């Protein structure tokens, strides 16, 4: 039924196609499982869990996943998720090829990305995994946010919260400050830390504040500031309780008005 074609991209998982849907005429992204990958049983779960949690949403702001099934080729089953195509770019890329965004463009996209986790939250879903190229921005200018995690058991990593390199209780609030992460780097062209490994990024996510984003690029402002810095506050407790708590404050930000937020000095 689809007709493949070119590779849109490549994940740390998966290579994502473009096709054809030939029973109703419609591009769509397939997800394919890495070759390799699939013979490990933890990642061929992974790959299926994400699916079916991922199928639970529908939400403009959200990639819809329309199908699955499992590809029997000659090495073996290859699994494979069928999506809502979006021809545009990840955030990721928009930085590594325009540089930051404009205040006000960044607090637009960060601010729909707030309407998707939030819709998200209320279906009770953490997305666990919310960073810059997990969010795309479509051709018609249109946020998508995608490739939904899953809980996991317990006994990148660049924009992981500090209770999820630490082995805590993760909720809502989690997504909150890995999007505080993603709005940081794409007003300041970087990530909040930076290190020659995950261990001491981890480490700073959880025991280093991060230097304020009027401070790392120009033309920002400290109401900005402040809301970012809310955002990525150690304590859960400290943060934006919701999705949309952060989203009115950046709407505050957006107009000329005060931000919520504890104030930032320079
Ligand atoms: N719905 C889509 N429409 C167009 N391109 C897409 C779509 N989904 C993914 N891509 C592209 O293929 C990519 C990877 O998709 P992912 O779902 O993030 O794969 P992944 O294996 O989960 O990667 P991770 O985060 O390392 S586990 C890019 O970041 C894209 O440019
Ligand atoms: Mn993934």
């Amino acid at each position: 039924r689809y007709e493949l074609g070119e590779i849109l991209g490549f994940g740390g998982m998966s290579e994502v196609h473009l096709a054809r849907d030939l029973r109703l005429h419609r591009d769509v992204a397939v997800k394919v499982l890495r070759a390799d990958l699939a013979r490990d049983p933890s990642f061929y779960l992974r790959f299926r869990r994400e699916a079916q949690n991922a199928a639970a949403l529908n939400h403009p702001a959200i990639v819809a996943v329309y199908a699955t099934g499992e590809a029997e080729t000659p090495a073996g089953p290859l699994p494979y998720i069928v999506m809502e195509y979006v021809d545009g770019v990840t955030l990721r890329d928009i930085v590594h090829t325009e540089g930051p965004m404009t205040p006000k463009r960044a607090i637009e996209v960060i601010a729909d990305a707030c309407q998707a986790l939030n819709f998200s939250h209320q279906n009770g879903i953490i997305h666990r995994d919310v960073k810059p190229a997990n969010i795309m921005i479509s051709a018609t200018n249109a946020v998508k946010v995608m490739d939904f995690g899953i809980a996991r058991a317990i006994a990148t990593a660049q924009y992981l919260s500090p209770e999820q390199a630490r082995g805590d209780s993760v909720d809502a609030r989690s997504d909150v400050y890995s999007l505080g992460c993603v709005l940081y780097e794409v007003l300041t062209g970087e990530p909040p830390f930076t290190g020659d490994s995950p261990v001491s990024v981890a480490y700073q996510h959880v025991r280093e504040d991060p230097i304020p984003p009027s401070a790392r690029h120009e033309g920002l402002s400290a109401d900005l500031d402040a809301v970012v810095l809310k955002a990525l506050a150690k304590n859960p407790e400290n943060r934006y309780q919701t999705a949309a708590e952060m989203r009115a404050d950046l709407v505050r930000v957006h107009n000329g008005e005060p931000p919520e937020a504890p104030k930032v000095l320079t």
